[PDB]
């Protein structure tokens, strides 16, 4: 099985166009001989110089965020400009955005409802806390989040979407999550998703995994039966990303 | 008196290559015969775009939000990476990040002291709402928004700051602001000005008028005594933007 992977570069708040123009160069020059998608979501500023300095067809570029429409939102970039500016592929519902920034279950899935409707491919992120995570709610807590979004989706439109699963309960924490862990909260979306929108949708479905991914742990977490690729964080800012690609063959 | 005033377009969250590249066109070929400012705000987007195309020397480019520092704030654009990019200018605590965007009048403080620091010249949006303006509570309000600006520069600092004045309350309420209201807002804010901080800083300190202007309106409005420009919202996306331009003389 197992639909073709994904390697997403999640640059977030980082990068100076020294330090990324290398990094570009390096991806240009990688032999990449397994098909893969890989995605690189650098900030909005950068889009523009990756977008002319990448040229590996292997790679696509992506926004970390946006709203669903122009106007008057000082500082804030919507789905339109990005559409115009040649951007396909968006990350949504970030658990950063969702500490930091205000984003509920609703607003993530109004942001993938538009996306979507644009014809954006979405990354859309969910996963629970440590609190969440203590108290046994990890079924509960991702199955809502999932559900919330997919409320406002047909079954077509999930042709768009791929599902990044974030261990936020990891994240900072001192706990440490296992590849088995890894594996278990992801077949437990699968579950649902064969379920609720049907086993053929389910077994198309890219599910990412969004926690701590180094050249080291890659492979083995790939291994794993139900996850589809990474949403990389840190080590995505670093010649080792290129390790995390070759992990998914 | 009058120091050298200053006409920002702030573009909020508009823009299409296309529209973006004909006006840029126009200003460009715009004859500025007096000592004014002038100064975009685009999207984080645009800035490549516009950065390349625009060339006129009297204009400079500005962003319209940022944090602080980089890192782990996926969908953010940090002062370091603008300074990197070459972005020297710099829009901060607009009403529309207050009322959306969880802005206090704490975080826009400690994001001008971060710009500030980091060099940029800044301007810094405050004013009241429907509510406080009917219940008498301008002066208190404005003031109070000042001083926790002022609560974390030194005298110094105030060489690269802006004051923009916005009549919230005047903001899509019904409700309509004369020139007069205008200029009383800013005399009020210049005074407080003179008296915290020094007449010196006073008499040089600009503060722009961030309500509804207009070519027709623009003009009246620069007749007063204590306005030094606008940071203009919708007619910036426009051909009389050059008007607005013109009224500064």
């Amino acid at each position: 099985s197992k639909p073709q992977p994904i390697a997403a570069a999640n640059w977030k708040c980082n990068g100076s166009q020294q330090s990324l123009s290398e990094l570009i160069d390096l991806f240009n020059s990688t032999s990449i001989n397994h098909d893969v998608q890989c995605v690189v979501a650098s900030t909005f500023v950068h889009l523009a110089m990756t977008k002319e300095r990448l040229s590996h067809p292997k790679f696509v570029i992506a926004a970390q965020n946006a709203i669903a429409k122009s106007g008057a939102f000082t500082g804030e970039v919507s789905l339109p400009i990005l559409k115009d500016f040649g951007v396909n592929w968006i990350v949504l519902g970030h658990s950063e955005r969702r500490a930091y920034y205000g984003e509920t279950n609703e607003i993530v899935a109004d942001k993938v409802a538009a996306a979507v409707a644009s014809g954006f491919m979405v990354i859309a992120c969910i996963g629970e806390t440590l609190q969440e995570r203590e108290s046994g709610r990890t079924a509960v807590v991702v199955l809502t989040q999932i559900a919330a979004i997919a409320k406002k989706l047909k079954k077509a439109d999930w042709a768009k979407v791929v599902i990044a699963y974030e261990p936020v309960w990891a994240i900072g924490t001192g706990k440490v999550a296992t590849p088995q862990q890894a594996q278990e909260a992801h077949a437990l979306i699968r579950s649902w998703v064969s379920s609720k929108i049907g086993a053929d949708v389910r077994g198309e479905l890219r599910i990412l995994y969004g926690g701590s991914v180094n050249g080291k742990n890659a492979r083995t977490l790939y291994q794993q039966r139900d996850v589809n690729g990474f949403l990389v964080g840190g080590a995505s800012l670093k010649p080792e990303f290129v390790d995390i690609i070759k992990a998914t063959q």
